[PDB]
């Protein structure tokens, strides 16, 4: 009828199975195990066999490696690694039942409920909509029933994440700073009803006075929108929130700071730090997690025009500080100058800020982990720790006074969109943050490297990543808990 | 640190392959008599079978000279060392794969890697620490010529692995596989490398800190603390499979010196080095955002800055006591 | 023991197989054609399938599309194309049989004995030499033996392309002027003993008056060698000869005239004219053809020194005519207006010159068809029919005054060896060959598109892709006939 994901480990006398794997072989009397002999090698991570017919309702059953049995918490790669394996194993496999045009897949717990989940889900993800030409869809429930809250946990988990992909990989003509902000409100209040959305008009930010924020969008003819998401998980109402705040240029072309036309059309992505964070909460209410959170995104486009923000320009910011802006591209920086100033009057515990902020921490680490600064090591560990489970790297990142240092000294104004110099790019971004923060728990986190994936991240097909969602989601799992 | 400084500084005209080693040797030896040196020439390096260095050295009519630095400082002379490696490009033009007339001037202090360690051993030496200590950096020179290193080369390193050389100007990366090779000959305790390889490294922390990657949590926290007490801040970089896996699919060969894409560069760079590394302890020490000082650091006037280098004697002073 | 590479069609009442797949199917009694419908949907062209298993002799067995049975000559396409199918699905199949590390492969027929093969042998090629870590090295014989002179002239044919695409492949630290002569001479001689082979030294070039390709030489330190093949395949020895010409710059760094550094390393394969044309004689010789033909290529490399080529240098080619040599990357011209000149004393009927000459030609089409200038029309129909057959096609580019009119009007000299302007490269430098050729026959054929594949031919890995061989060779035996 439809498809199956088994999986297998290394050697010991002979590779075991995973027991589903053992289940379902001495099921058809040993002849998986037998034809897996008569196939070839073994499977190593991440590998894949296809054996067909060994079962009546199940025609194909992949079989894939999950590397060792004990592999467990690298003290090098900084992460567990069991669930890296499965979650690339049973990808692996996902995409192989997809391609043989199976509609529907039952997948091995694999010994984590979780990590499969993630990996079929996170795995199997495209954003299709816009093809006529689109691969079978689907549907990916678990083998077995002793373990299901965990795999749904993987479900939820990698969907949360997959919003976020959907959410960036749109075209920025049809996923706007408004349709971004009415699929959240959506997707938010589905996910609980003790949730308000704000997606407050220009009339409200130049109430606000955003200056900054505002400067940036009077390029584009389409209207700002600042987001605020509330999710309201505290028994006591009254406990004061986590604010996650995140960038929302749905396109940056650079502005009159204008861009080379080599893949500008990954711009669409640079509302990835609005995506991440939305996403998140969208998520941490599906938990329905007891916390109050408050999302916070600037939404809105960097153009060129008659009316785009000039280089040389000082602006000012909600806080009363002036910004000269001497590159209209380093505008994220100018749109959270605002949101930053803002998410202080909820009287937040954490203020979690996310942003594909520079190409600088691109080519620093590169995908491997987001870069991270805060001023708190207690922050920092959270975060990390979280990016240990889920896989999701994360590397702290100096917030050092040098840097500021360079962002400080302005000629007409009291802090300039670049530093000084060439050197140092996402610490003299994150510098800029800062001014604009006065909270002892603040979190930059640069998302510039984790923008995209082709083949780094196993389980993740080529396009928008929509990293690092599920470390935000965790952190805020064991934050609750 | 003033060593390194002037060591870095000095037109790569002066401060050549020899003339390094003739101050180093001369300096180290003025700092205790339980020093030994060897100004090793091609010959000893061509029978090293460093093939790697010497593919980079060949542009140049300059003269490749591999350095020994030793320090006894053990009272049981059979204590394994700490040996410092170090990349000594005295002058890096790119090679064939060509650098910008834009401030090149400055890759006078590629060599930098090679001051660096030694003016620390020079240091350790004066302060005669209780750890013998062992100084290695392959001297040598990047220029273009009718026989320098062309783009496409597969060279051997000393360990057997041949490396797709489609960058000549990632260089530090081939001077640097062999130095760690032999390292591994002494029978070290910490194997710390240093070098200016990466301008990426300069656009990551950039003079802030020394970005510094390591298989060692128990070295990283050791050079880190070392950085707190001296100010020449550390920054530890990743050493992940993420990165080795871009370096290590090659067309022609078992490694390539630049990996598959524009990103995460000193992590592919040093992603390279680790290939050429087995031991428990080592630290890939980029030191190309420190390279310059003009107004960061109060205290250093503006030209070479010579970092990391007290915090290097200070973790070998620890390290000791 | 072995796997098995077999090929089934598109539908009729139940997709036919091809006769071995028939065979085998009734052979394991029908559970093939079972076992391909209990697996998934049927296997369009290309498309690879693999049941292990089946036999005792045969684990397995990879079933591969073949596409329509009747496919053949394409209007559009310029090819025939079931052999173009036929290539890309054997080739599909036996990168799945060493996939599964399986050192020798059985192969279907596929009604095409040649074309299965051209697509077993280019399909599995790889230039595994310099790394430690290799793939098995998977032996492909036929399956049967009804057919087996055309099979092995698939062999034949793809085997003298990856020749060529070895000699393209190596490092030009290893494949020099010396080492490139050293094996072909090697491989001429091992193809017939009607052969002379002649690695004359830089004395007898500068003997040659050869100033054109000497000006080029000497920014290296690596030896120039011009390189002399022969197969005398008549009968009568006296019969003039098919004369190929090929430019060999091992390494091309552009000299003074310096090249950028991103993917520089694609330098050592501008010897890509005289590989192919080298692997095509010494494919004419296995063939044993009953032609002369003579492989003439000036092999040297290009580099910056203290006595590289300079900048607005006139130099003299053999022929009395000078070159302002203004850029240095447009080298090959000159390298190619001595040994042009040199066919010619030969007393030729054709005159085929070969060479990886201007990007320009990349940008114009580009890996699709290598770019032909030839004024002969004849000749013209002649290589492009071959292509027809092979699948390496070809277009056909202008040498028209125009062109010649640019590269001829020159401040210092006759001839210049960049045109006037940066429009119609190929041509310009096509209209500068022309300049040294006053033969009937002759044909200038531009190789930088087809210098590469990545994916483009589905049947021939990534890395040097070693064409247009098979069409010369192919061209030759027709010739021949
Ligand atoms: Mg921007
Ligand atoms: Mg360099
Ligand atoms: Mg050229
Ligand atoms: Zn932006
Ligand atoms: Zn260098
Ligand atoms: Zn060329």
């Amino acid at each position: 009828t439809k498809g199956l994901v088994l999986g297998i480990y290394s050697k010991e006398d002979e590779p075991q199975f995973t027991s589903a794997g053992e289940n379902f072989n001495k099921l058809v009397s040993g002849k998986l195990r037998e034809i897996l002999n008569i196939s070839g090698p073994p499977l190593k991570a991440g590998k894949t066999r296809t054996f067909y017919g060994l079962h009546e309702d199940f025609p194909s059953v992949v079989v894939v490696g999950l590397g060792k049995k004990t592999a467990g918490i690298d003290e090098q790669e900084n992460w567990h690694e069991g669930k890296e394996n499965i979650r690339a194993a049973v990808a692996a496999g996902c995409r192989q039942i997809q391609d043989l045009e199976i509609p529907s897949v039952e997948v091995d717990p694999c010994g984590d409920a979780q990590a499969a989940a993630e990996g079929a889900v996170l795995g199997l993800y495209e954003y299709d909509d816009l093809k006529q030409k689109r691969k079978v869809v689907v549907s990916a429930k678990l083998h077995g029933s002793e373990d299901q809250e965990a795999w749904q946990r993987g479900v939820l988990f990698a969907s949360g994440q997959n919003l976020a992909r959907r959410l960036m990989e749109t075209p920025a003509n049809e996923m706007t700073p408004t349709k971004f902000a009415e699929i959240v409100e959506e997707n938010l209040k589905s996910a609980s009803i003790k949730t308000d959305v704000f997606i407050r008009p220009k009339s409200w930010i130049e109430e606000q006075e955003m200056g900054s924020f505002l400067s940036v969008a009077k390029g584009s003819e389409e209207p700002p929108v600042f987001l605020e998401i509330h999710y309201k998980g505290s028994p006591n109402a009254s406990e004061p929130p986590l604010v996650f705040v995140g960038k929302g240029i749905t396109f940056d072309s650079g502005g009159i700071s204008i861009k080379a036309a080599a893949n500008m059309d990954l711009m669409r992505a640079d509302m990835g730090g609005a995506a991440t964070i939305c996403s998140a909460i969208v998520s941490a209410a599906k938990l329905d997690l007891p916390i109050n959170i408050v999302g916070l995104a600037p939404l809105c486009e960097n153009m060129p025009s008659g009316k785009a923000n000039k280089p040389g320009d000082v602006v000012r910011a909600r806080n009363g500080k002036t910004i000269q802006v001497d590159n209209t591209d380093a505008e994220g920086r100018l749109i959270l100058a605002d949101a930053l100033c803002y998410a202080h009057t909820f009287n937040p515990k954490v203020i979690i800020n996310a942003a594909t902020l520079t190409g600088a921490m691109d080519i620093a680490l590169g995908s491997g982990a987001t870069g991270v600064f805060t001023n708190s090591s207690w922050l920092w560990n959270k975060l990390f720790e979280a990016s240990i489970e889920t896989g999701d790297r994360v590397w702290r990142m100096p917030l050092f006074e040098h840097y500021t240092r360079q962002v400080i000294d302005c000629q007409l104004a009291d802090v300039n969109n670049i530093g000084k110099y060439r050197s140092a790019g996402a610490c003299t971004a994150a510098a800029f943050l800062k001014e604009f923060v006065t909270h002892p728990k603040w979190a930059h986190l640069d998302i510039a490297g984790v923008m995209t994936n082709k083949d780094e991240v196993p389980y993740l097909r080529k396009g928008m990543a929509g990293r690092p969602t599920r470390t935000l989601i965790e952190f805020l799992f064991r934050f609750s808990q």
